[PDB]
């Protein structure tokens, strides 16, 4: 084998100080994200649609314009759906693709198809336009610091296609993109030339954002083998609050709760979990009240919650990568 795959286990953050924290909090811009990253994704974008091509062009253009040297790949493939064989396209965004280890942030960019009841269209605002915009705003806000990337450890973004069921949530009608990509990565040697390690060995931590943007979210701590990382989020939130850097935020209504959970919730991280990759699943439970209705729209999102989570996520990635 090789030794580097085990560094994720012992990896520790480079904790940030009061001054840096202020600089992060100030460096992220909620209304720039809103106008430039989010609003254009608030469109119907089910697999194959016009909006899907549009959302993919948007995500890629917004990344390609940054200073950091992001290598974009599209994992396009065909899969059997209840409505025939269809085309799906995962978007992968990697700094230092030959970097042995990556922290991986992920979300899905497709929206669920609903027929247009009452003359309205499902735009999946929490599900997951806001998580996509959060990733793009992260890449923008952190861009100056990501430059530094030129431990062999870097950053990857994954925007999964076809997370949603076409008809009803089941094993063969859901997770089209993550199931394909996990299998692709599993059989691909990493770094190249390697004999016993795959791109999955290189995934330090898979952080999956889903269903983000409603007010008062509460995020359970889901799995045994990722909890110190969850604990870091709890700490970052605490410190950001104490330093007075969150908005409309009370410590009683903390997002990250050391409340444990019964069932896992099925999502794009499952085909990676099944292959033994560590996962931080940032999905709230209860799901937003608007979940899978036409009310999951822009007007029901909460500015301050998203701003706060953005601040917290950007800190977390700065600490994990030692930047
Ligand atoms: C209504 O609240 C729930 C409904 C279902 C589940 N259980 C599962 S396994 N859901 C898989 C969700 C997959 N997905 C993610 C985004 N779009 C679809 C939990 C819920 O509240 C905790
Ligand atoms: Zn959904």
């Amino acid at each position: 084998a090789s030794a580097w795959p085990e560094e994720k286990n012992y990896h520790q953050p480079a904790i940030l100080n009061s001054s840096a924290l202020r600089q992060i909090a100030e460096g992220t811009s909620i209304s720039e994200m809103w106008q430039n990253d989010l609003q254009p994704l608030l469109i119907e974008r089910y697999p194959g649609s016009p909006g899907s091509y549009a959302a993919r062009q948007h995500i890629m253009q917004r990344i390609q314009r940054l200073q950091a040297d992001w290598v974009l790949e599209i994992d396009t493939f065909l899969s059997q759906t209840p409505y025939g064989y269809r085309s799906f396209s995962n978007i992968i965004s990697t700094l230092n693709p030959t970097a042995k280890r990556h922290l991986v942030l992920a979300c899905h960019y497709d929206s669920k198809y609903f027929s247009h009841w009452n003359n309205r269209v499902f735009v999946g605002a929490t599900d997951s336009a806001v998580p996509c915009a959060m990733m793009l705003e992260l890449a923008r806000a952190l861009d100056k610091k990501l430059l530094s990337l030129k431990p062999d450890l870097s950053l990857q973004l994954i925007f999964f296609d076809g997370e949603e069921a076409f008809l009803h949530w089941s094993p063969q009608d859901s997770l089209y993109g993550s199931r394909h990509l996990a299998a692709k990565m599993a059989s691909t040697p990493h770094p190249p030339g390697a004999r016993g390690t795959s791109q999955l060995h290189g995934m330090d931590l898979l952080v999956l954002l889903d269903l983000i943007g409603a007010p008062n979210p509460t995020f359970p701590n889901f799995f045994p083998n990722s909890a110190r990382w969850f604990e870091r989020l709890q700490a970052i939130e605490h410190e950001l609050h104490e330093l007075g850097l969150l908005k409309d935020h009370s410590l009683e209504g903390r997002y990250f709760q050391n409340y444990s959970y019964g069932g896992v919730i099925q999502d794009d991280h499952i085909p990676f979990l099944r292959r033994g990759v560590p996962v931080l699943h940032l999905i709230p439970s209860p799901f937003p009240e608007v979940w899978h209705t036409m009310d999951d729209n822009e007007e029901n999102l909460d500015e301050s919650t998203i701003d706060n989570l953005n601040k917290i996520l950007q800190v977390f990635v700065l600490e994990y990568l030692h930047l």
